[PDB]
């Protein structure tokens, strides 16, 4: 490419002290997750086993933080088999992290949708048997590039990098690139919007509605039969000459009651999860699908080239820096764990 800016004097002040702070509070925060799963929970969900092998995904990424700092500080001080095996527990707990948030977003659209099959289906051995399988397929995702990983020594200083063989390196640029957009970005989103329209399309459905001047609840699942509404109509799709059967009174007078149902209320917490994902993740992979491909799409320039892979540095470190978010979103939209700490306090 074109004559880069040295950014690495930079890197060098910036990075150790941001990535030192990054992996003190997520370490911090992942293990308060494991040992309130553990031993207050003692993990009697498939929920459970979830949360507990996607807190697990971000410590493995926690463990590179502090190699990561010391590099961008110095060089690579730890060795050919030290470079492959952080380089592979990054990319592990890269893609077994959004791995177990789809799991996490299936695991809720059973107990929603189907929920008396999910009755048999939910069960704790089935959610360990699934996370074992999770972890060998984000192993095998990951394989091709612990093998392409090495540690060498570029005249006097130590480095630890990629290296695609060359006659083949815009191959393994677009087959790289496309691997961790579809995985990383393209998968998740699309069970994002098949799992949250059926979940949407139940808690709608299932919604109760209270009349605001004589206090009557209408049920979805009784309807008002007696007055020509069966049994299993949302409010809504009810028509508009439909009366209170107390007092006589509109749709219109009509307010939505707050949810009663345990397995309704928990998807807020699942669908936070996945949503703060996006935002920490999204940006990197958009700027990943531009420097690789829209460089030819879009912009060619020396000053955009720059541009585009300074951006790869900070959105990736963006990125990063979600390792220590979930234990935030538990603590403040997580009903159970914020009940907790209110008793262990008091
Ligand atoms: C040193 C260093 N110092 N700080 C950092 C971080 C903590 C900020 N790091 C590194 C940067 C690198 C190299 C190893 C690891 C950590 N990072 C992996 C990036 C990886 N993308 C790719 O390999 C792209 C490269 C471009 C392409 F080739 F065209 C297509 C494939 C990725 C990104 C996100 C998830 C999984 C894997
Ligand atoms: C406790 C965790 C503290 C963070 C670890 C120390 C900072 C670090 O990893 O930086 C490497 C430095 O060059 C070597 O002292
Ligand atoms: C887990 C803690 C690992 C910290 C090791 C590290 O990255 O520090 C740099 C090195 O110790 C300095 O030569
Ligand atoms: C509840 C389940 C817990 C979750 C458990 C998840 C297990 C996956 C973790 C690490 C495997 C890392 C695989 C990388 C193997 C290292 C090989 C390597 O890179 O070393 C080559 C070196 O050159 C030779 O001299
Ligand atoms: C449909 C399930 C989607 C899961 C897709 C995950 C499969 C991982 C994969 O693509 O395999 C990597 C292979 O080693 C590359 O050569
Ligand atoms: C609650 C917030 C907790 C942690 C987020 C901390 C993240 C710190 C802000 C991200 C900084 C960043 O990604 O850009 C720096 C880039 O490395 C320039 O070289
Ligand atoms: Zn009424």
């Amino acid at each position: 490419p074109c004559q880069k800016i040295n950014v690495k004097q930079i890197a060098a002040r910036l990075l150790p002290p941001l990535y030192s702070l990054v992996f003190i509070f997520g370490f911090v925060g992942n293990m308060l997750v494991i040992l309130i799963l553990i031993n207050y929970k003692r993990l009697k969900s498939m929920t459970d086993i979830y949360l507990l092998n996607l807190a697990i995904s971000d410590l493995f990424f926690l463990l590179t933080v502090p190699f990561w700092a010391h590099y961008a500080a110095a060089q690579w001080d730890f060795g050919n088999t030290m470079c492959q095996l952080l380089t592979g527990l990054y990319f592990i707990g890269f893609f077994s992290g959004i791995f177990f948030i789809i799991l996490l977003t299936i695991d809720r659209y059973l107990a929603v949708v189907h929920a008396v099959f999910a009755l048999k289906a939910r069960t704790v051995t089935f959610g360990v048997v699934t996370s074992v399988i999770t972890w060998v397929v984000a192993v095998f995702a990951s394989l091709p590039n612990i093998i392409f990983t090495r540690s060498q020594k570029e005249g006097l200083h130590y480095t630890c990098s990629s290296h695609f063989p060359y006659s083949q390196y815009q191959f393994w640029k677009n087959f790289q690139t496309l691997k961790i957009v579809i995985l990383g970005l393209v998968l998740p989103l699309l069970v994002m919007v098949i799992c949250y329209s059926g979940i949407l399309k139940t808690l709608l459905r299932m919604k109760k509605y209270t009349c605001t001047v004589c206090g009557y609840i209408y049920n979805p699942e009784d309807g008002d039969p007696d007055n020509g509404v069966n049994p299993g109509t949302d409010f809504k799709d009810i028509p508009d000459d439909w009366v209170c059967p107390l007092c006589g009174v509109g749709k219109d007078q009509f307010e939505e009651v707050e949810e009663e149902k345990k397995r309704h209320r928990d998807v807020r917490l699942i669908f936070t999860i996945m949503i703060v994902y996006f935002l920490f993740w999204a940006p990197y992979n958009i700027v990943l699908l531009l420097n690789t491909f829209q460089e030819f799409f879009g912009l060619n320039n020396c000053s955009s080239s720059n541009r585009l892979d300074q951006a790869m540095q900070v959105t990736e470190t963006l990125g990063m820096t979600h390792c220590c978010i979930n234990p935030i979103i538990y603590a403040f939209v997580g009903e159970e764990f914020r009940n907790y700490l209110l008793v262990f306090f008091q």
